[PDB]
DNA sequence: CGCGCATCGTCATCCTC
DNA sequence: GAGGATGACGATG
DNA sequence: CGCGCATCGTCATCCTC
DNA sequence: GAGGATGACGATG
């Protein structure tokens, strides 16, 4: 038998016939990895090996219709190159030796995603074959994630853990280069060829003993253990803090020799990394209200000054330039267009200028143009809600042997309660709708005082609709319809989360014509669009237009939409996670968060302001010696003058003892008293700096002088001053565009609540 | 009557129903634009106008077969929504009445690229409707291609032309803020507003008079008109060129309002800057051997000195940054890769070390991976090849106000010999095959001393195939074939320009399995692959091997492929085209080309190297009389100070004398006599000041006692010598690849040639 | 570049009962 | 020997 | 990211005659 | 009033 339907498989030669027992079958991710695969089988041959690539994340089968199971093709490619059945139990040997392959090999990327495919394909195989698990038939092959090499030497890594351990256990470090692996298509041919050479080190079997191993299984893909995995990962950052704060190592895998590996060990160390890694990067932080993507490209903008605009593929490439970004540019482009949309509904406040088309209020905001047509800016409130004087404060990382950006930010305002906050993660979820800015600001200034913080309401920017408050924590919008005449009916507004295109296609289609077991209720729409506003014209029966006042005609339209808050999942300041209740508990924390700052702030702009003066300071008293004629250079030794200059009284840089005194948690140093061109030596420019170190003088006095807080209480007036004109120039938009003569249809407004509340 | 079959076309009110003869549509290109059309449709209304979007180059119809006229979807769509019969004459204004659309208006991007698509769209029209070309049925929007601003004042620009002439003709330049607008989606809603205010200058409607306008339809798309449009195009290249020699600026369009518009001129002024445009970015030049895509990524990647290794998307961007590519990063990144590859085939020498992946020899060099996962640097021979000293040679470009690549690059060997070049452009098209670099270099050292040239061959490198010439500019190419044993066979090389993967499926396959008219001629076939070299093992019938053998084994398994060299086309120093004949007349055009700069460089390293050292001299001088004690600067004003200075003799910045004389074709300048800090004042740092000077005399000594020429041979030596470590390394990586033990068939070969040379 | 299909937890409706 | 058909390739939609 | 289909001039075969 | 079904969203395969 032979295979001919799909082109990308390259089968082997005894696939099918005979000694099908021993003939097994590669499976890669994506396509990039097909290329390794085949480079490499040069060397073993085309007997027992066979290579099928993927297409990405495997869809789940423990849970899903049988319907969408047969509407996937790659399944059934799977099954029809294997030859599996569904009903057909595999218990005899004969029964394996059926099919027309042996054993199955998978190989993805050596990070969290490649372990999740891998935990997907082990469950589609266990969902519906679960005696196919105790014969030897599915193995993994594993690749290297870092290199090292000095003089004709190198030494393999496969885990970060024993990286770690190589560099705190040997001596004579950074001399090897360093050379990160992110996917498999960086390897070269030669190192495929020394890969597949050591097939003794590669090549993992698994096993399988214990039925509590099943019940593993299903706590990674059980839709009714949601709290199940929620303690499985509770428990897990507990230990991992835990371990950080008392110094000891933590355990890794994949290090030396490995004949098998139990399934229980598998999940309980792999899969769950990935488990955290996808919760810290879908899930917004409470204290910068942003997300790792969001942060890279906000450091990466911030790195350079960026006077006039730039272009979005510039700048993302930019951006995983400095910020190390790995996980392809495609899915950081639209992260910066999220960053950058200010329609109704999408961000009460922006922090990218809308140079260009960013998407409409009409097809969901996937109609923006391509990235390349677009240009972008920072705004002018960008850098006064993160002052320039608050980067020595926060602590940094050191992902490939560079400075990265920090871990969070710390802006005058909450972040999360001025842009939303909507994530799916694993075990948790976040879901924050959007606020006020002024409303912030006022009750951020009542608290600073002392008086009690005021209940707020979710509100949003350029929006007419009406919202109600129900039950806590839940809420409802409702549109705005009027009544024209007796036979006419306009709507005004659409409630937020809601798409004009969608709206039409899912409810003025459906009302045009009969449905099966409706009349048709409309008779006539039209539709009076415009970039930010919306006007519908519909015309139907005058009896209808009764019975729908009867009944509500919000209730007839779709306009109430309800809302609920109860995801309030963020981070922490340390790094763990909270299940928050109200708004006012965020107010607070955030108060208080930054309250804590003011004294770092003070304590590291005084002193290193004392120094920068006191180093002028020594600048100008070498220059008046100078002048004076009793320093003397004219052909004298470099070792001697330094070591006159030190008698003198004359320091090291000031700001080298700072840097030191920070980096604490080759002799003197006299270049900067040297390093000053000829031009310094004239009266011209001594007034020059005498004048600069008396206004240094001056501003040190005044910090000294002036209060740890009401710096707060300035930087909220700026604040407030600069976003006066910033709402000035985003009306003039509108007025700008305001046409003047248009149909402007005016009738009495019918607004409607919910008889009952119907609370839980 | 309503359309509701494709969900992207937004229809109009009165589509279809009465006073269809007003209602227009307008089409645009991609869907980008229509983001733009239905922003800006929100002042106009939603009765007269309605929009689809396009893919891109639409089929061209008066030279396709029925069949793929009916195949695109596209043109279905387009004839469906507007309503069109094939065989319907439309005479009448009641048939144009019939018609649910009354005008067609369409919009692009101001560039070459939208007026080839609008060139595509009335030669659809016309083809199977001429009558419809009389009765104001199509029409243009136009948009504005570069804009201006200073004190909320700005200017419109629509051409080129007009934009130069503004410039020339208005004082107070610069002071305006550029920028450029390449696409559509660049504008925002408030251009979109003030562009359809303005309609009496934005919509254009065409005009037809004469039949003569006819023929310039066919002038454009005639695949029986080749020599037209060459002798057209080449009328207008010896215009242009006329005009720049004269000075006299040239005309454009679309400056003053302009009712209507003549085909004539629409063509013989618009499409053929397209085919111009296409001709200099598709077709190689005999200089630098390159293209302007290609050359923007060279120029950048000679911008920084890139020590280490590069990702490809980073570096993709830093070009776009730099190098002002206007023309999307994906149809860039390709080009980077074709850059790099080096497997049997693609290039004899690359510029780009291939780190990672860039494609085997099995799937047509598309099988590459991400642009994300591989990774690049500049290769040890691409600096040797152009020497740091030529950047002043050579003319640059000011694009976008900026400093920009040059126009061809100055190599030590003729690059379009080394690499090939093969393009297909507008009434030219160019195929050059490749050769070997060792005969270039011998035939270069041969003609340098004045003996003359020998013919060659085309070669390749690593390629075991035999090549043979028949007839001149034709050449024959054939495998690798031998006999195993009676009824084995085996194949280990294919010829150049031939796939595995294809080279089976397109004659394994055919072969295995009977046809419609031929017995299944092979039995069984195996495949022993590896990343260079192939081996397959095919099983026959003995009678069917001696068959073969009295027919001939090329000619059954396709192993002889002709060629042929009749499109040697490339540019010239200057900008023409010219129709070469043999290699050696470009091995002598190169030749007298790079003799003539070797006085030009001369010329520019003296004289420049004497200022240097000229200037070196007064800093010394300056310091001794310094130490001296005669110069006094302590507290003298700086205006004083400059004339005693001037008095002593001491001039201003050479460097600075260089670069004005360059820039031919704010008072006194003592900056650097005085910007040295006063380590420059010691014995220690004056002595190594004195060696510099001296080396710096020694090296102008040298320069003007050696021979203009004599530079170009040591050139030579060091580009052999780092070739022989090239190449070791190359064949290295082979070395450590050989596995040693495994198959190693060996049997006759048969060597055949064509019995009869047919030349023509 | 556009549509192609996938995870993962809450939930607002949506179709039966 | 003598004519029509067609895909091959590369920078860009 | 993979396959989706298009131009444009020469030409090596490829299927009839 | 009471239960199952399902798509909605966003960073990534
Ligand atoms: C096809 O070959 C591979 C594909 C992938 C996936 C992928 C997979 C898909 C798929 C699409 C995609 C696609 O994502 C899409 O991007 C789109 C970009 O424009 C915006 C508007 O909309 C985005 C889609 O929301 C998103 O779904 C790829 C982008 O980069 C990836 O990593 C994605 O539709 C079918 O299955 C990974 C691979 O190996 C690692 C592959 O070999
Ligand atoms: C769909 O929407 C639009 C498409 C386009 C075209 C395009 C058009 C296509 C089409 C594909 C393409 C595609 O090119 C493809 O890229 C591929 C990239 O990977 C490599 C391996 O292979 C390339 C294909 O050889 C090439 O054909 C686009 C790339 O950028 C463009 O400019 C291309 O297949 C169907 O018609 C323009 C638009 O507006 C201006 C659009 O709105």
């Amino acid at each position: 038998n032979r295979i001919k339907g799909i082109p990308k498989l390259d089968d082997a030669n005894d696939a099918g016939g005979r000694n099908s027992t021993e003939c097994t079958l590669i499976l890669t991710e994506g396509d990039s990895a097909k290329t390794l695969a085949v480079s490499g089988l040069g060397v073993v041959g085309r007997d027992k090996y066979g290579v099928f690539p993927l297409r990405g994340k495997i869809l789940n089968v423990r849970e899903a219709s049988h319907k969408q199971i047969m509407e996937n093709a790659e399944i059934n490619n799977i099954i029809k190159i294997v030859g599996l059945q569904y009903k057909k139990n595999y218990e005899d040997e004969d029964s394996l030796k059926t099919l027309r392959y042996g054993k199955i090999m998978i190989m993805t990327d050596q990070d969290q995603d490649g372990s999740h495919i891998k935990g997907l394909l082990i469950n589609f195989i266990h969902h519906n074959w679960p005696s196919l698990l105790r014969h030897r038939f599915l193995e993994e092959f594993i690749t290297p994630i870092v290199k090292v090499s000095k003089n004709k030497q190198e030494m393999a890594f496969y885990s970060l853990p024993e990286f770690e351990e190589w560099k705190s256990s040997t001596p004579n470090h950074k001399k090897w280069k360093v050379k990160y692996y992110k996917g498999l298509g960086t390897s070269t041919s030669k190192e495929a060829k020394e890969y597949f050479a050591d097939m003794k080190r590669h090549r993992i079997q698994f096993k399988y003993s214990g039925p509590e191993d099943d019940a593993a299984i299903s706590l990674a893909f059980s839709k009714k253990q949601i709290d199940d995995r929620k303690e499985w990962l509770t428990n897990f950052m507990e230990d991992r803090r835990q371990r950080k704060l008392l110094g000891l190592p933590e355990d890794y895998l994949y290090g030396q020799t490995t004949t098998y590996l139990t399934y229980n060990d598998f999940i309980n160390k792999e899969l769950i990394l990935f488990s955290n890694s996808d919760n810290e990067r879908s899930i917004p932080s409470m204290v910068d209200g942003l997300k790792p993507g969001q942060r890279k490209v906000l450091f990466t903008c911030f790195k350079r000054n960026d006077k006039r605009e730039v272009k979005v593929a510039q700048l993302a490439g930019s951006v995983a330039e400095m910020s190390s970004y790995h996980h392809g540019e495609m899915s950081l482009m639209m992260t910066i267009i999220n960053l950058a949309q200010n329609f109704v509904g999408s961000n009460n406040l922006n922090l990218l200028q809308p140079i260009g088309q960013f998407g409409t209020r009409l097809h969901g905001g996937k109609d923006s143009a391509s990235p390349r047509y677009i240009f972008t800016m920072l705004s002018s409130l960008a850098r006064l809600l993160f002052p320039p004087k608050d980067d020595h404060t926060l602590k940094f990382l050191y992902d490939d042997n560079q400075r990265v950006e920090p871990e969070w930010y710390i802006p005058i305002i909450p972040m999360v309660l001025i842009n939303g906050a909507e994530g799916i993660g694993t075990g948790w979820s976040c879901k924050i709708p959007n606020f006020d800015v002024r409303e912030i600001v006022n009750n951020i200034r009542r608290l600073m005082d002392g008086e009690e913080p005021l209940p707020m309401l979710p509100s949003y920017k350029n929006f007419k609709g009406t919202i109600e408050e129900l039950a806590p924590n839940q809420y409802v919008i409702s549109g705005e319809v009027a009544i024209l005449n007796s036979t006419t009916i306009e709507i005004s507004e659409l409630p937020v989360r809601t798409w004009t295109q969608t709206y039409k296609e899912q409810v003025l289609e459906p009302m045009l014509n009969g449905t099966e077991k409706t009349p048709p209720l409309i008779t006539d729409y039209r539709e009076y669009h415009t970039d930010t506003t919306v006007k519908f014209v519909v015309k139907m029966t005058e009896e209808k237009l009764a019975e729908a006042e009867r009944v509500g005609l919000h209730k007839v339209f779709k306009l109430q939409t309800s809302l609920t808050c109860n995801s309030m999942v963020l981070f922490d300041h340390v790094g763990c996670l909270k299940k928050y209740d109200t708004v006012l508990d965020i107010l607070r924390d955030f108060f208080e968060l930054r309250l804590k700052y003011y004294g770092l702030r003070k304590e590291w702009l005084l002193g290193m302001l004392g120094a920068e003066s006191a180093k002028l300071n020594n600048q100008a008293r070498f220059i008046l010696e100078k002048i004076d004629g009793k320093i003397i250079i004219e052909n004298k030794p470099k070792k001697e003058l330094i070591k006159v200059l030190i008698q003198r009284g004359y320091d090291s840089d000031p700001v080298k003892a700072w840097k030191e005194a920070q980096q604490k948690v080759s002799g003197p140093t006299f270049n900067y008293l040297l390093d000053m061109p000829l031009w310094y030596l004239t009266k011209e420019k001594k007034d020059e700096l005498c004048r600069l170190r008396n206004e240094k003088e001056q501003e040190l006095d005044t910090l000294k002088r002036k209060s740890p807080s009401d710096l707060w209480k300035e930087d909220l007036a700026t604040f407030i001053e600069e976003l006066e004109a910033v709402e000035a120039k985003e009306k003039q938009d509108e007025q700008v565009g305001l046409p003047g003569k248009g149909g402007k249809a005016k009738g009495k407004k019918t607004q409607m609540a919910e008889v009952l509340p119907s609370p839980r």
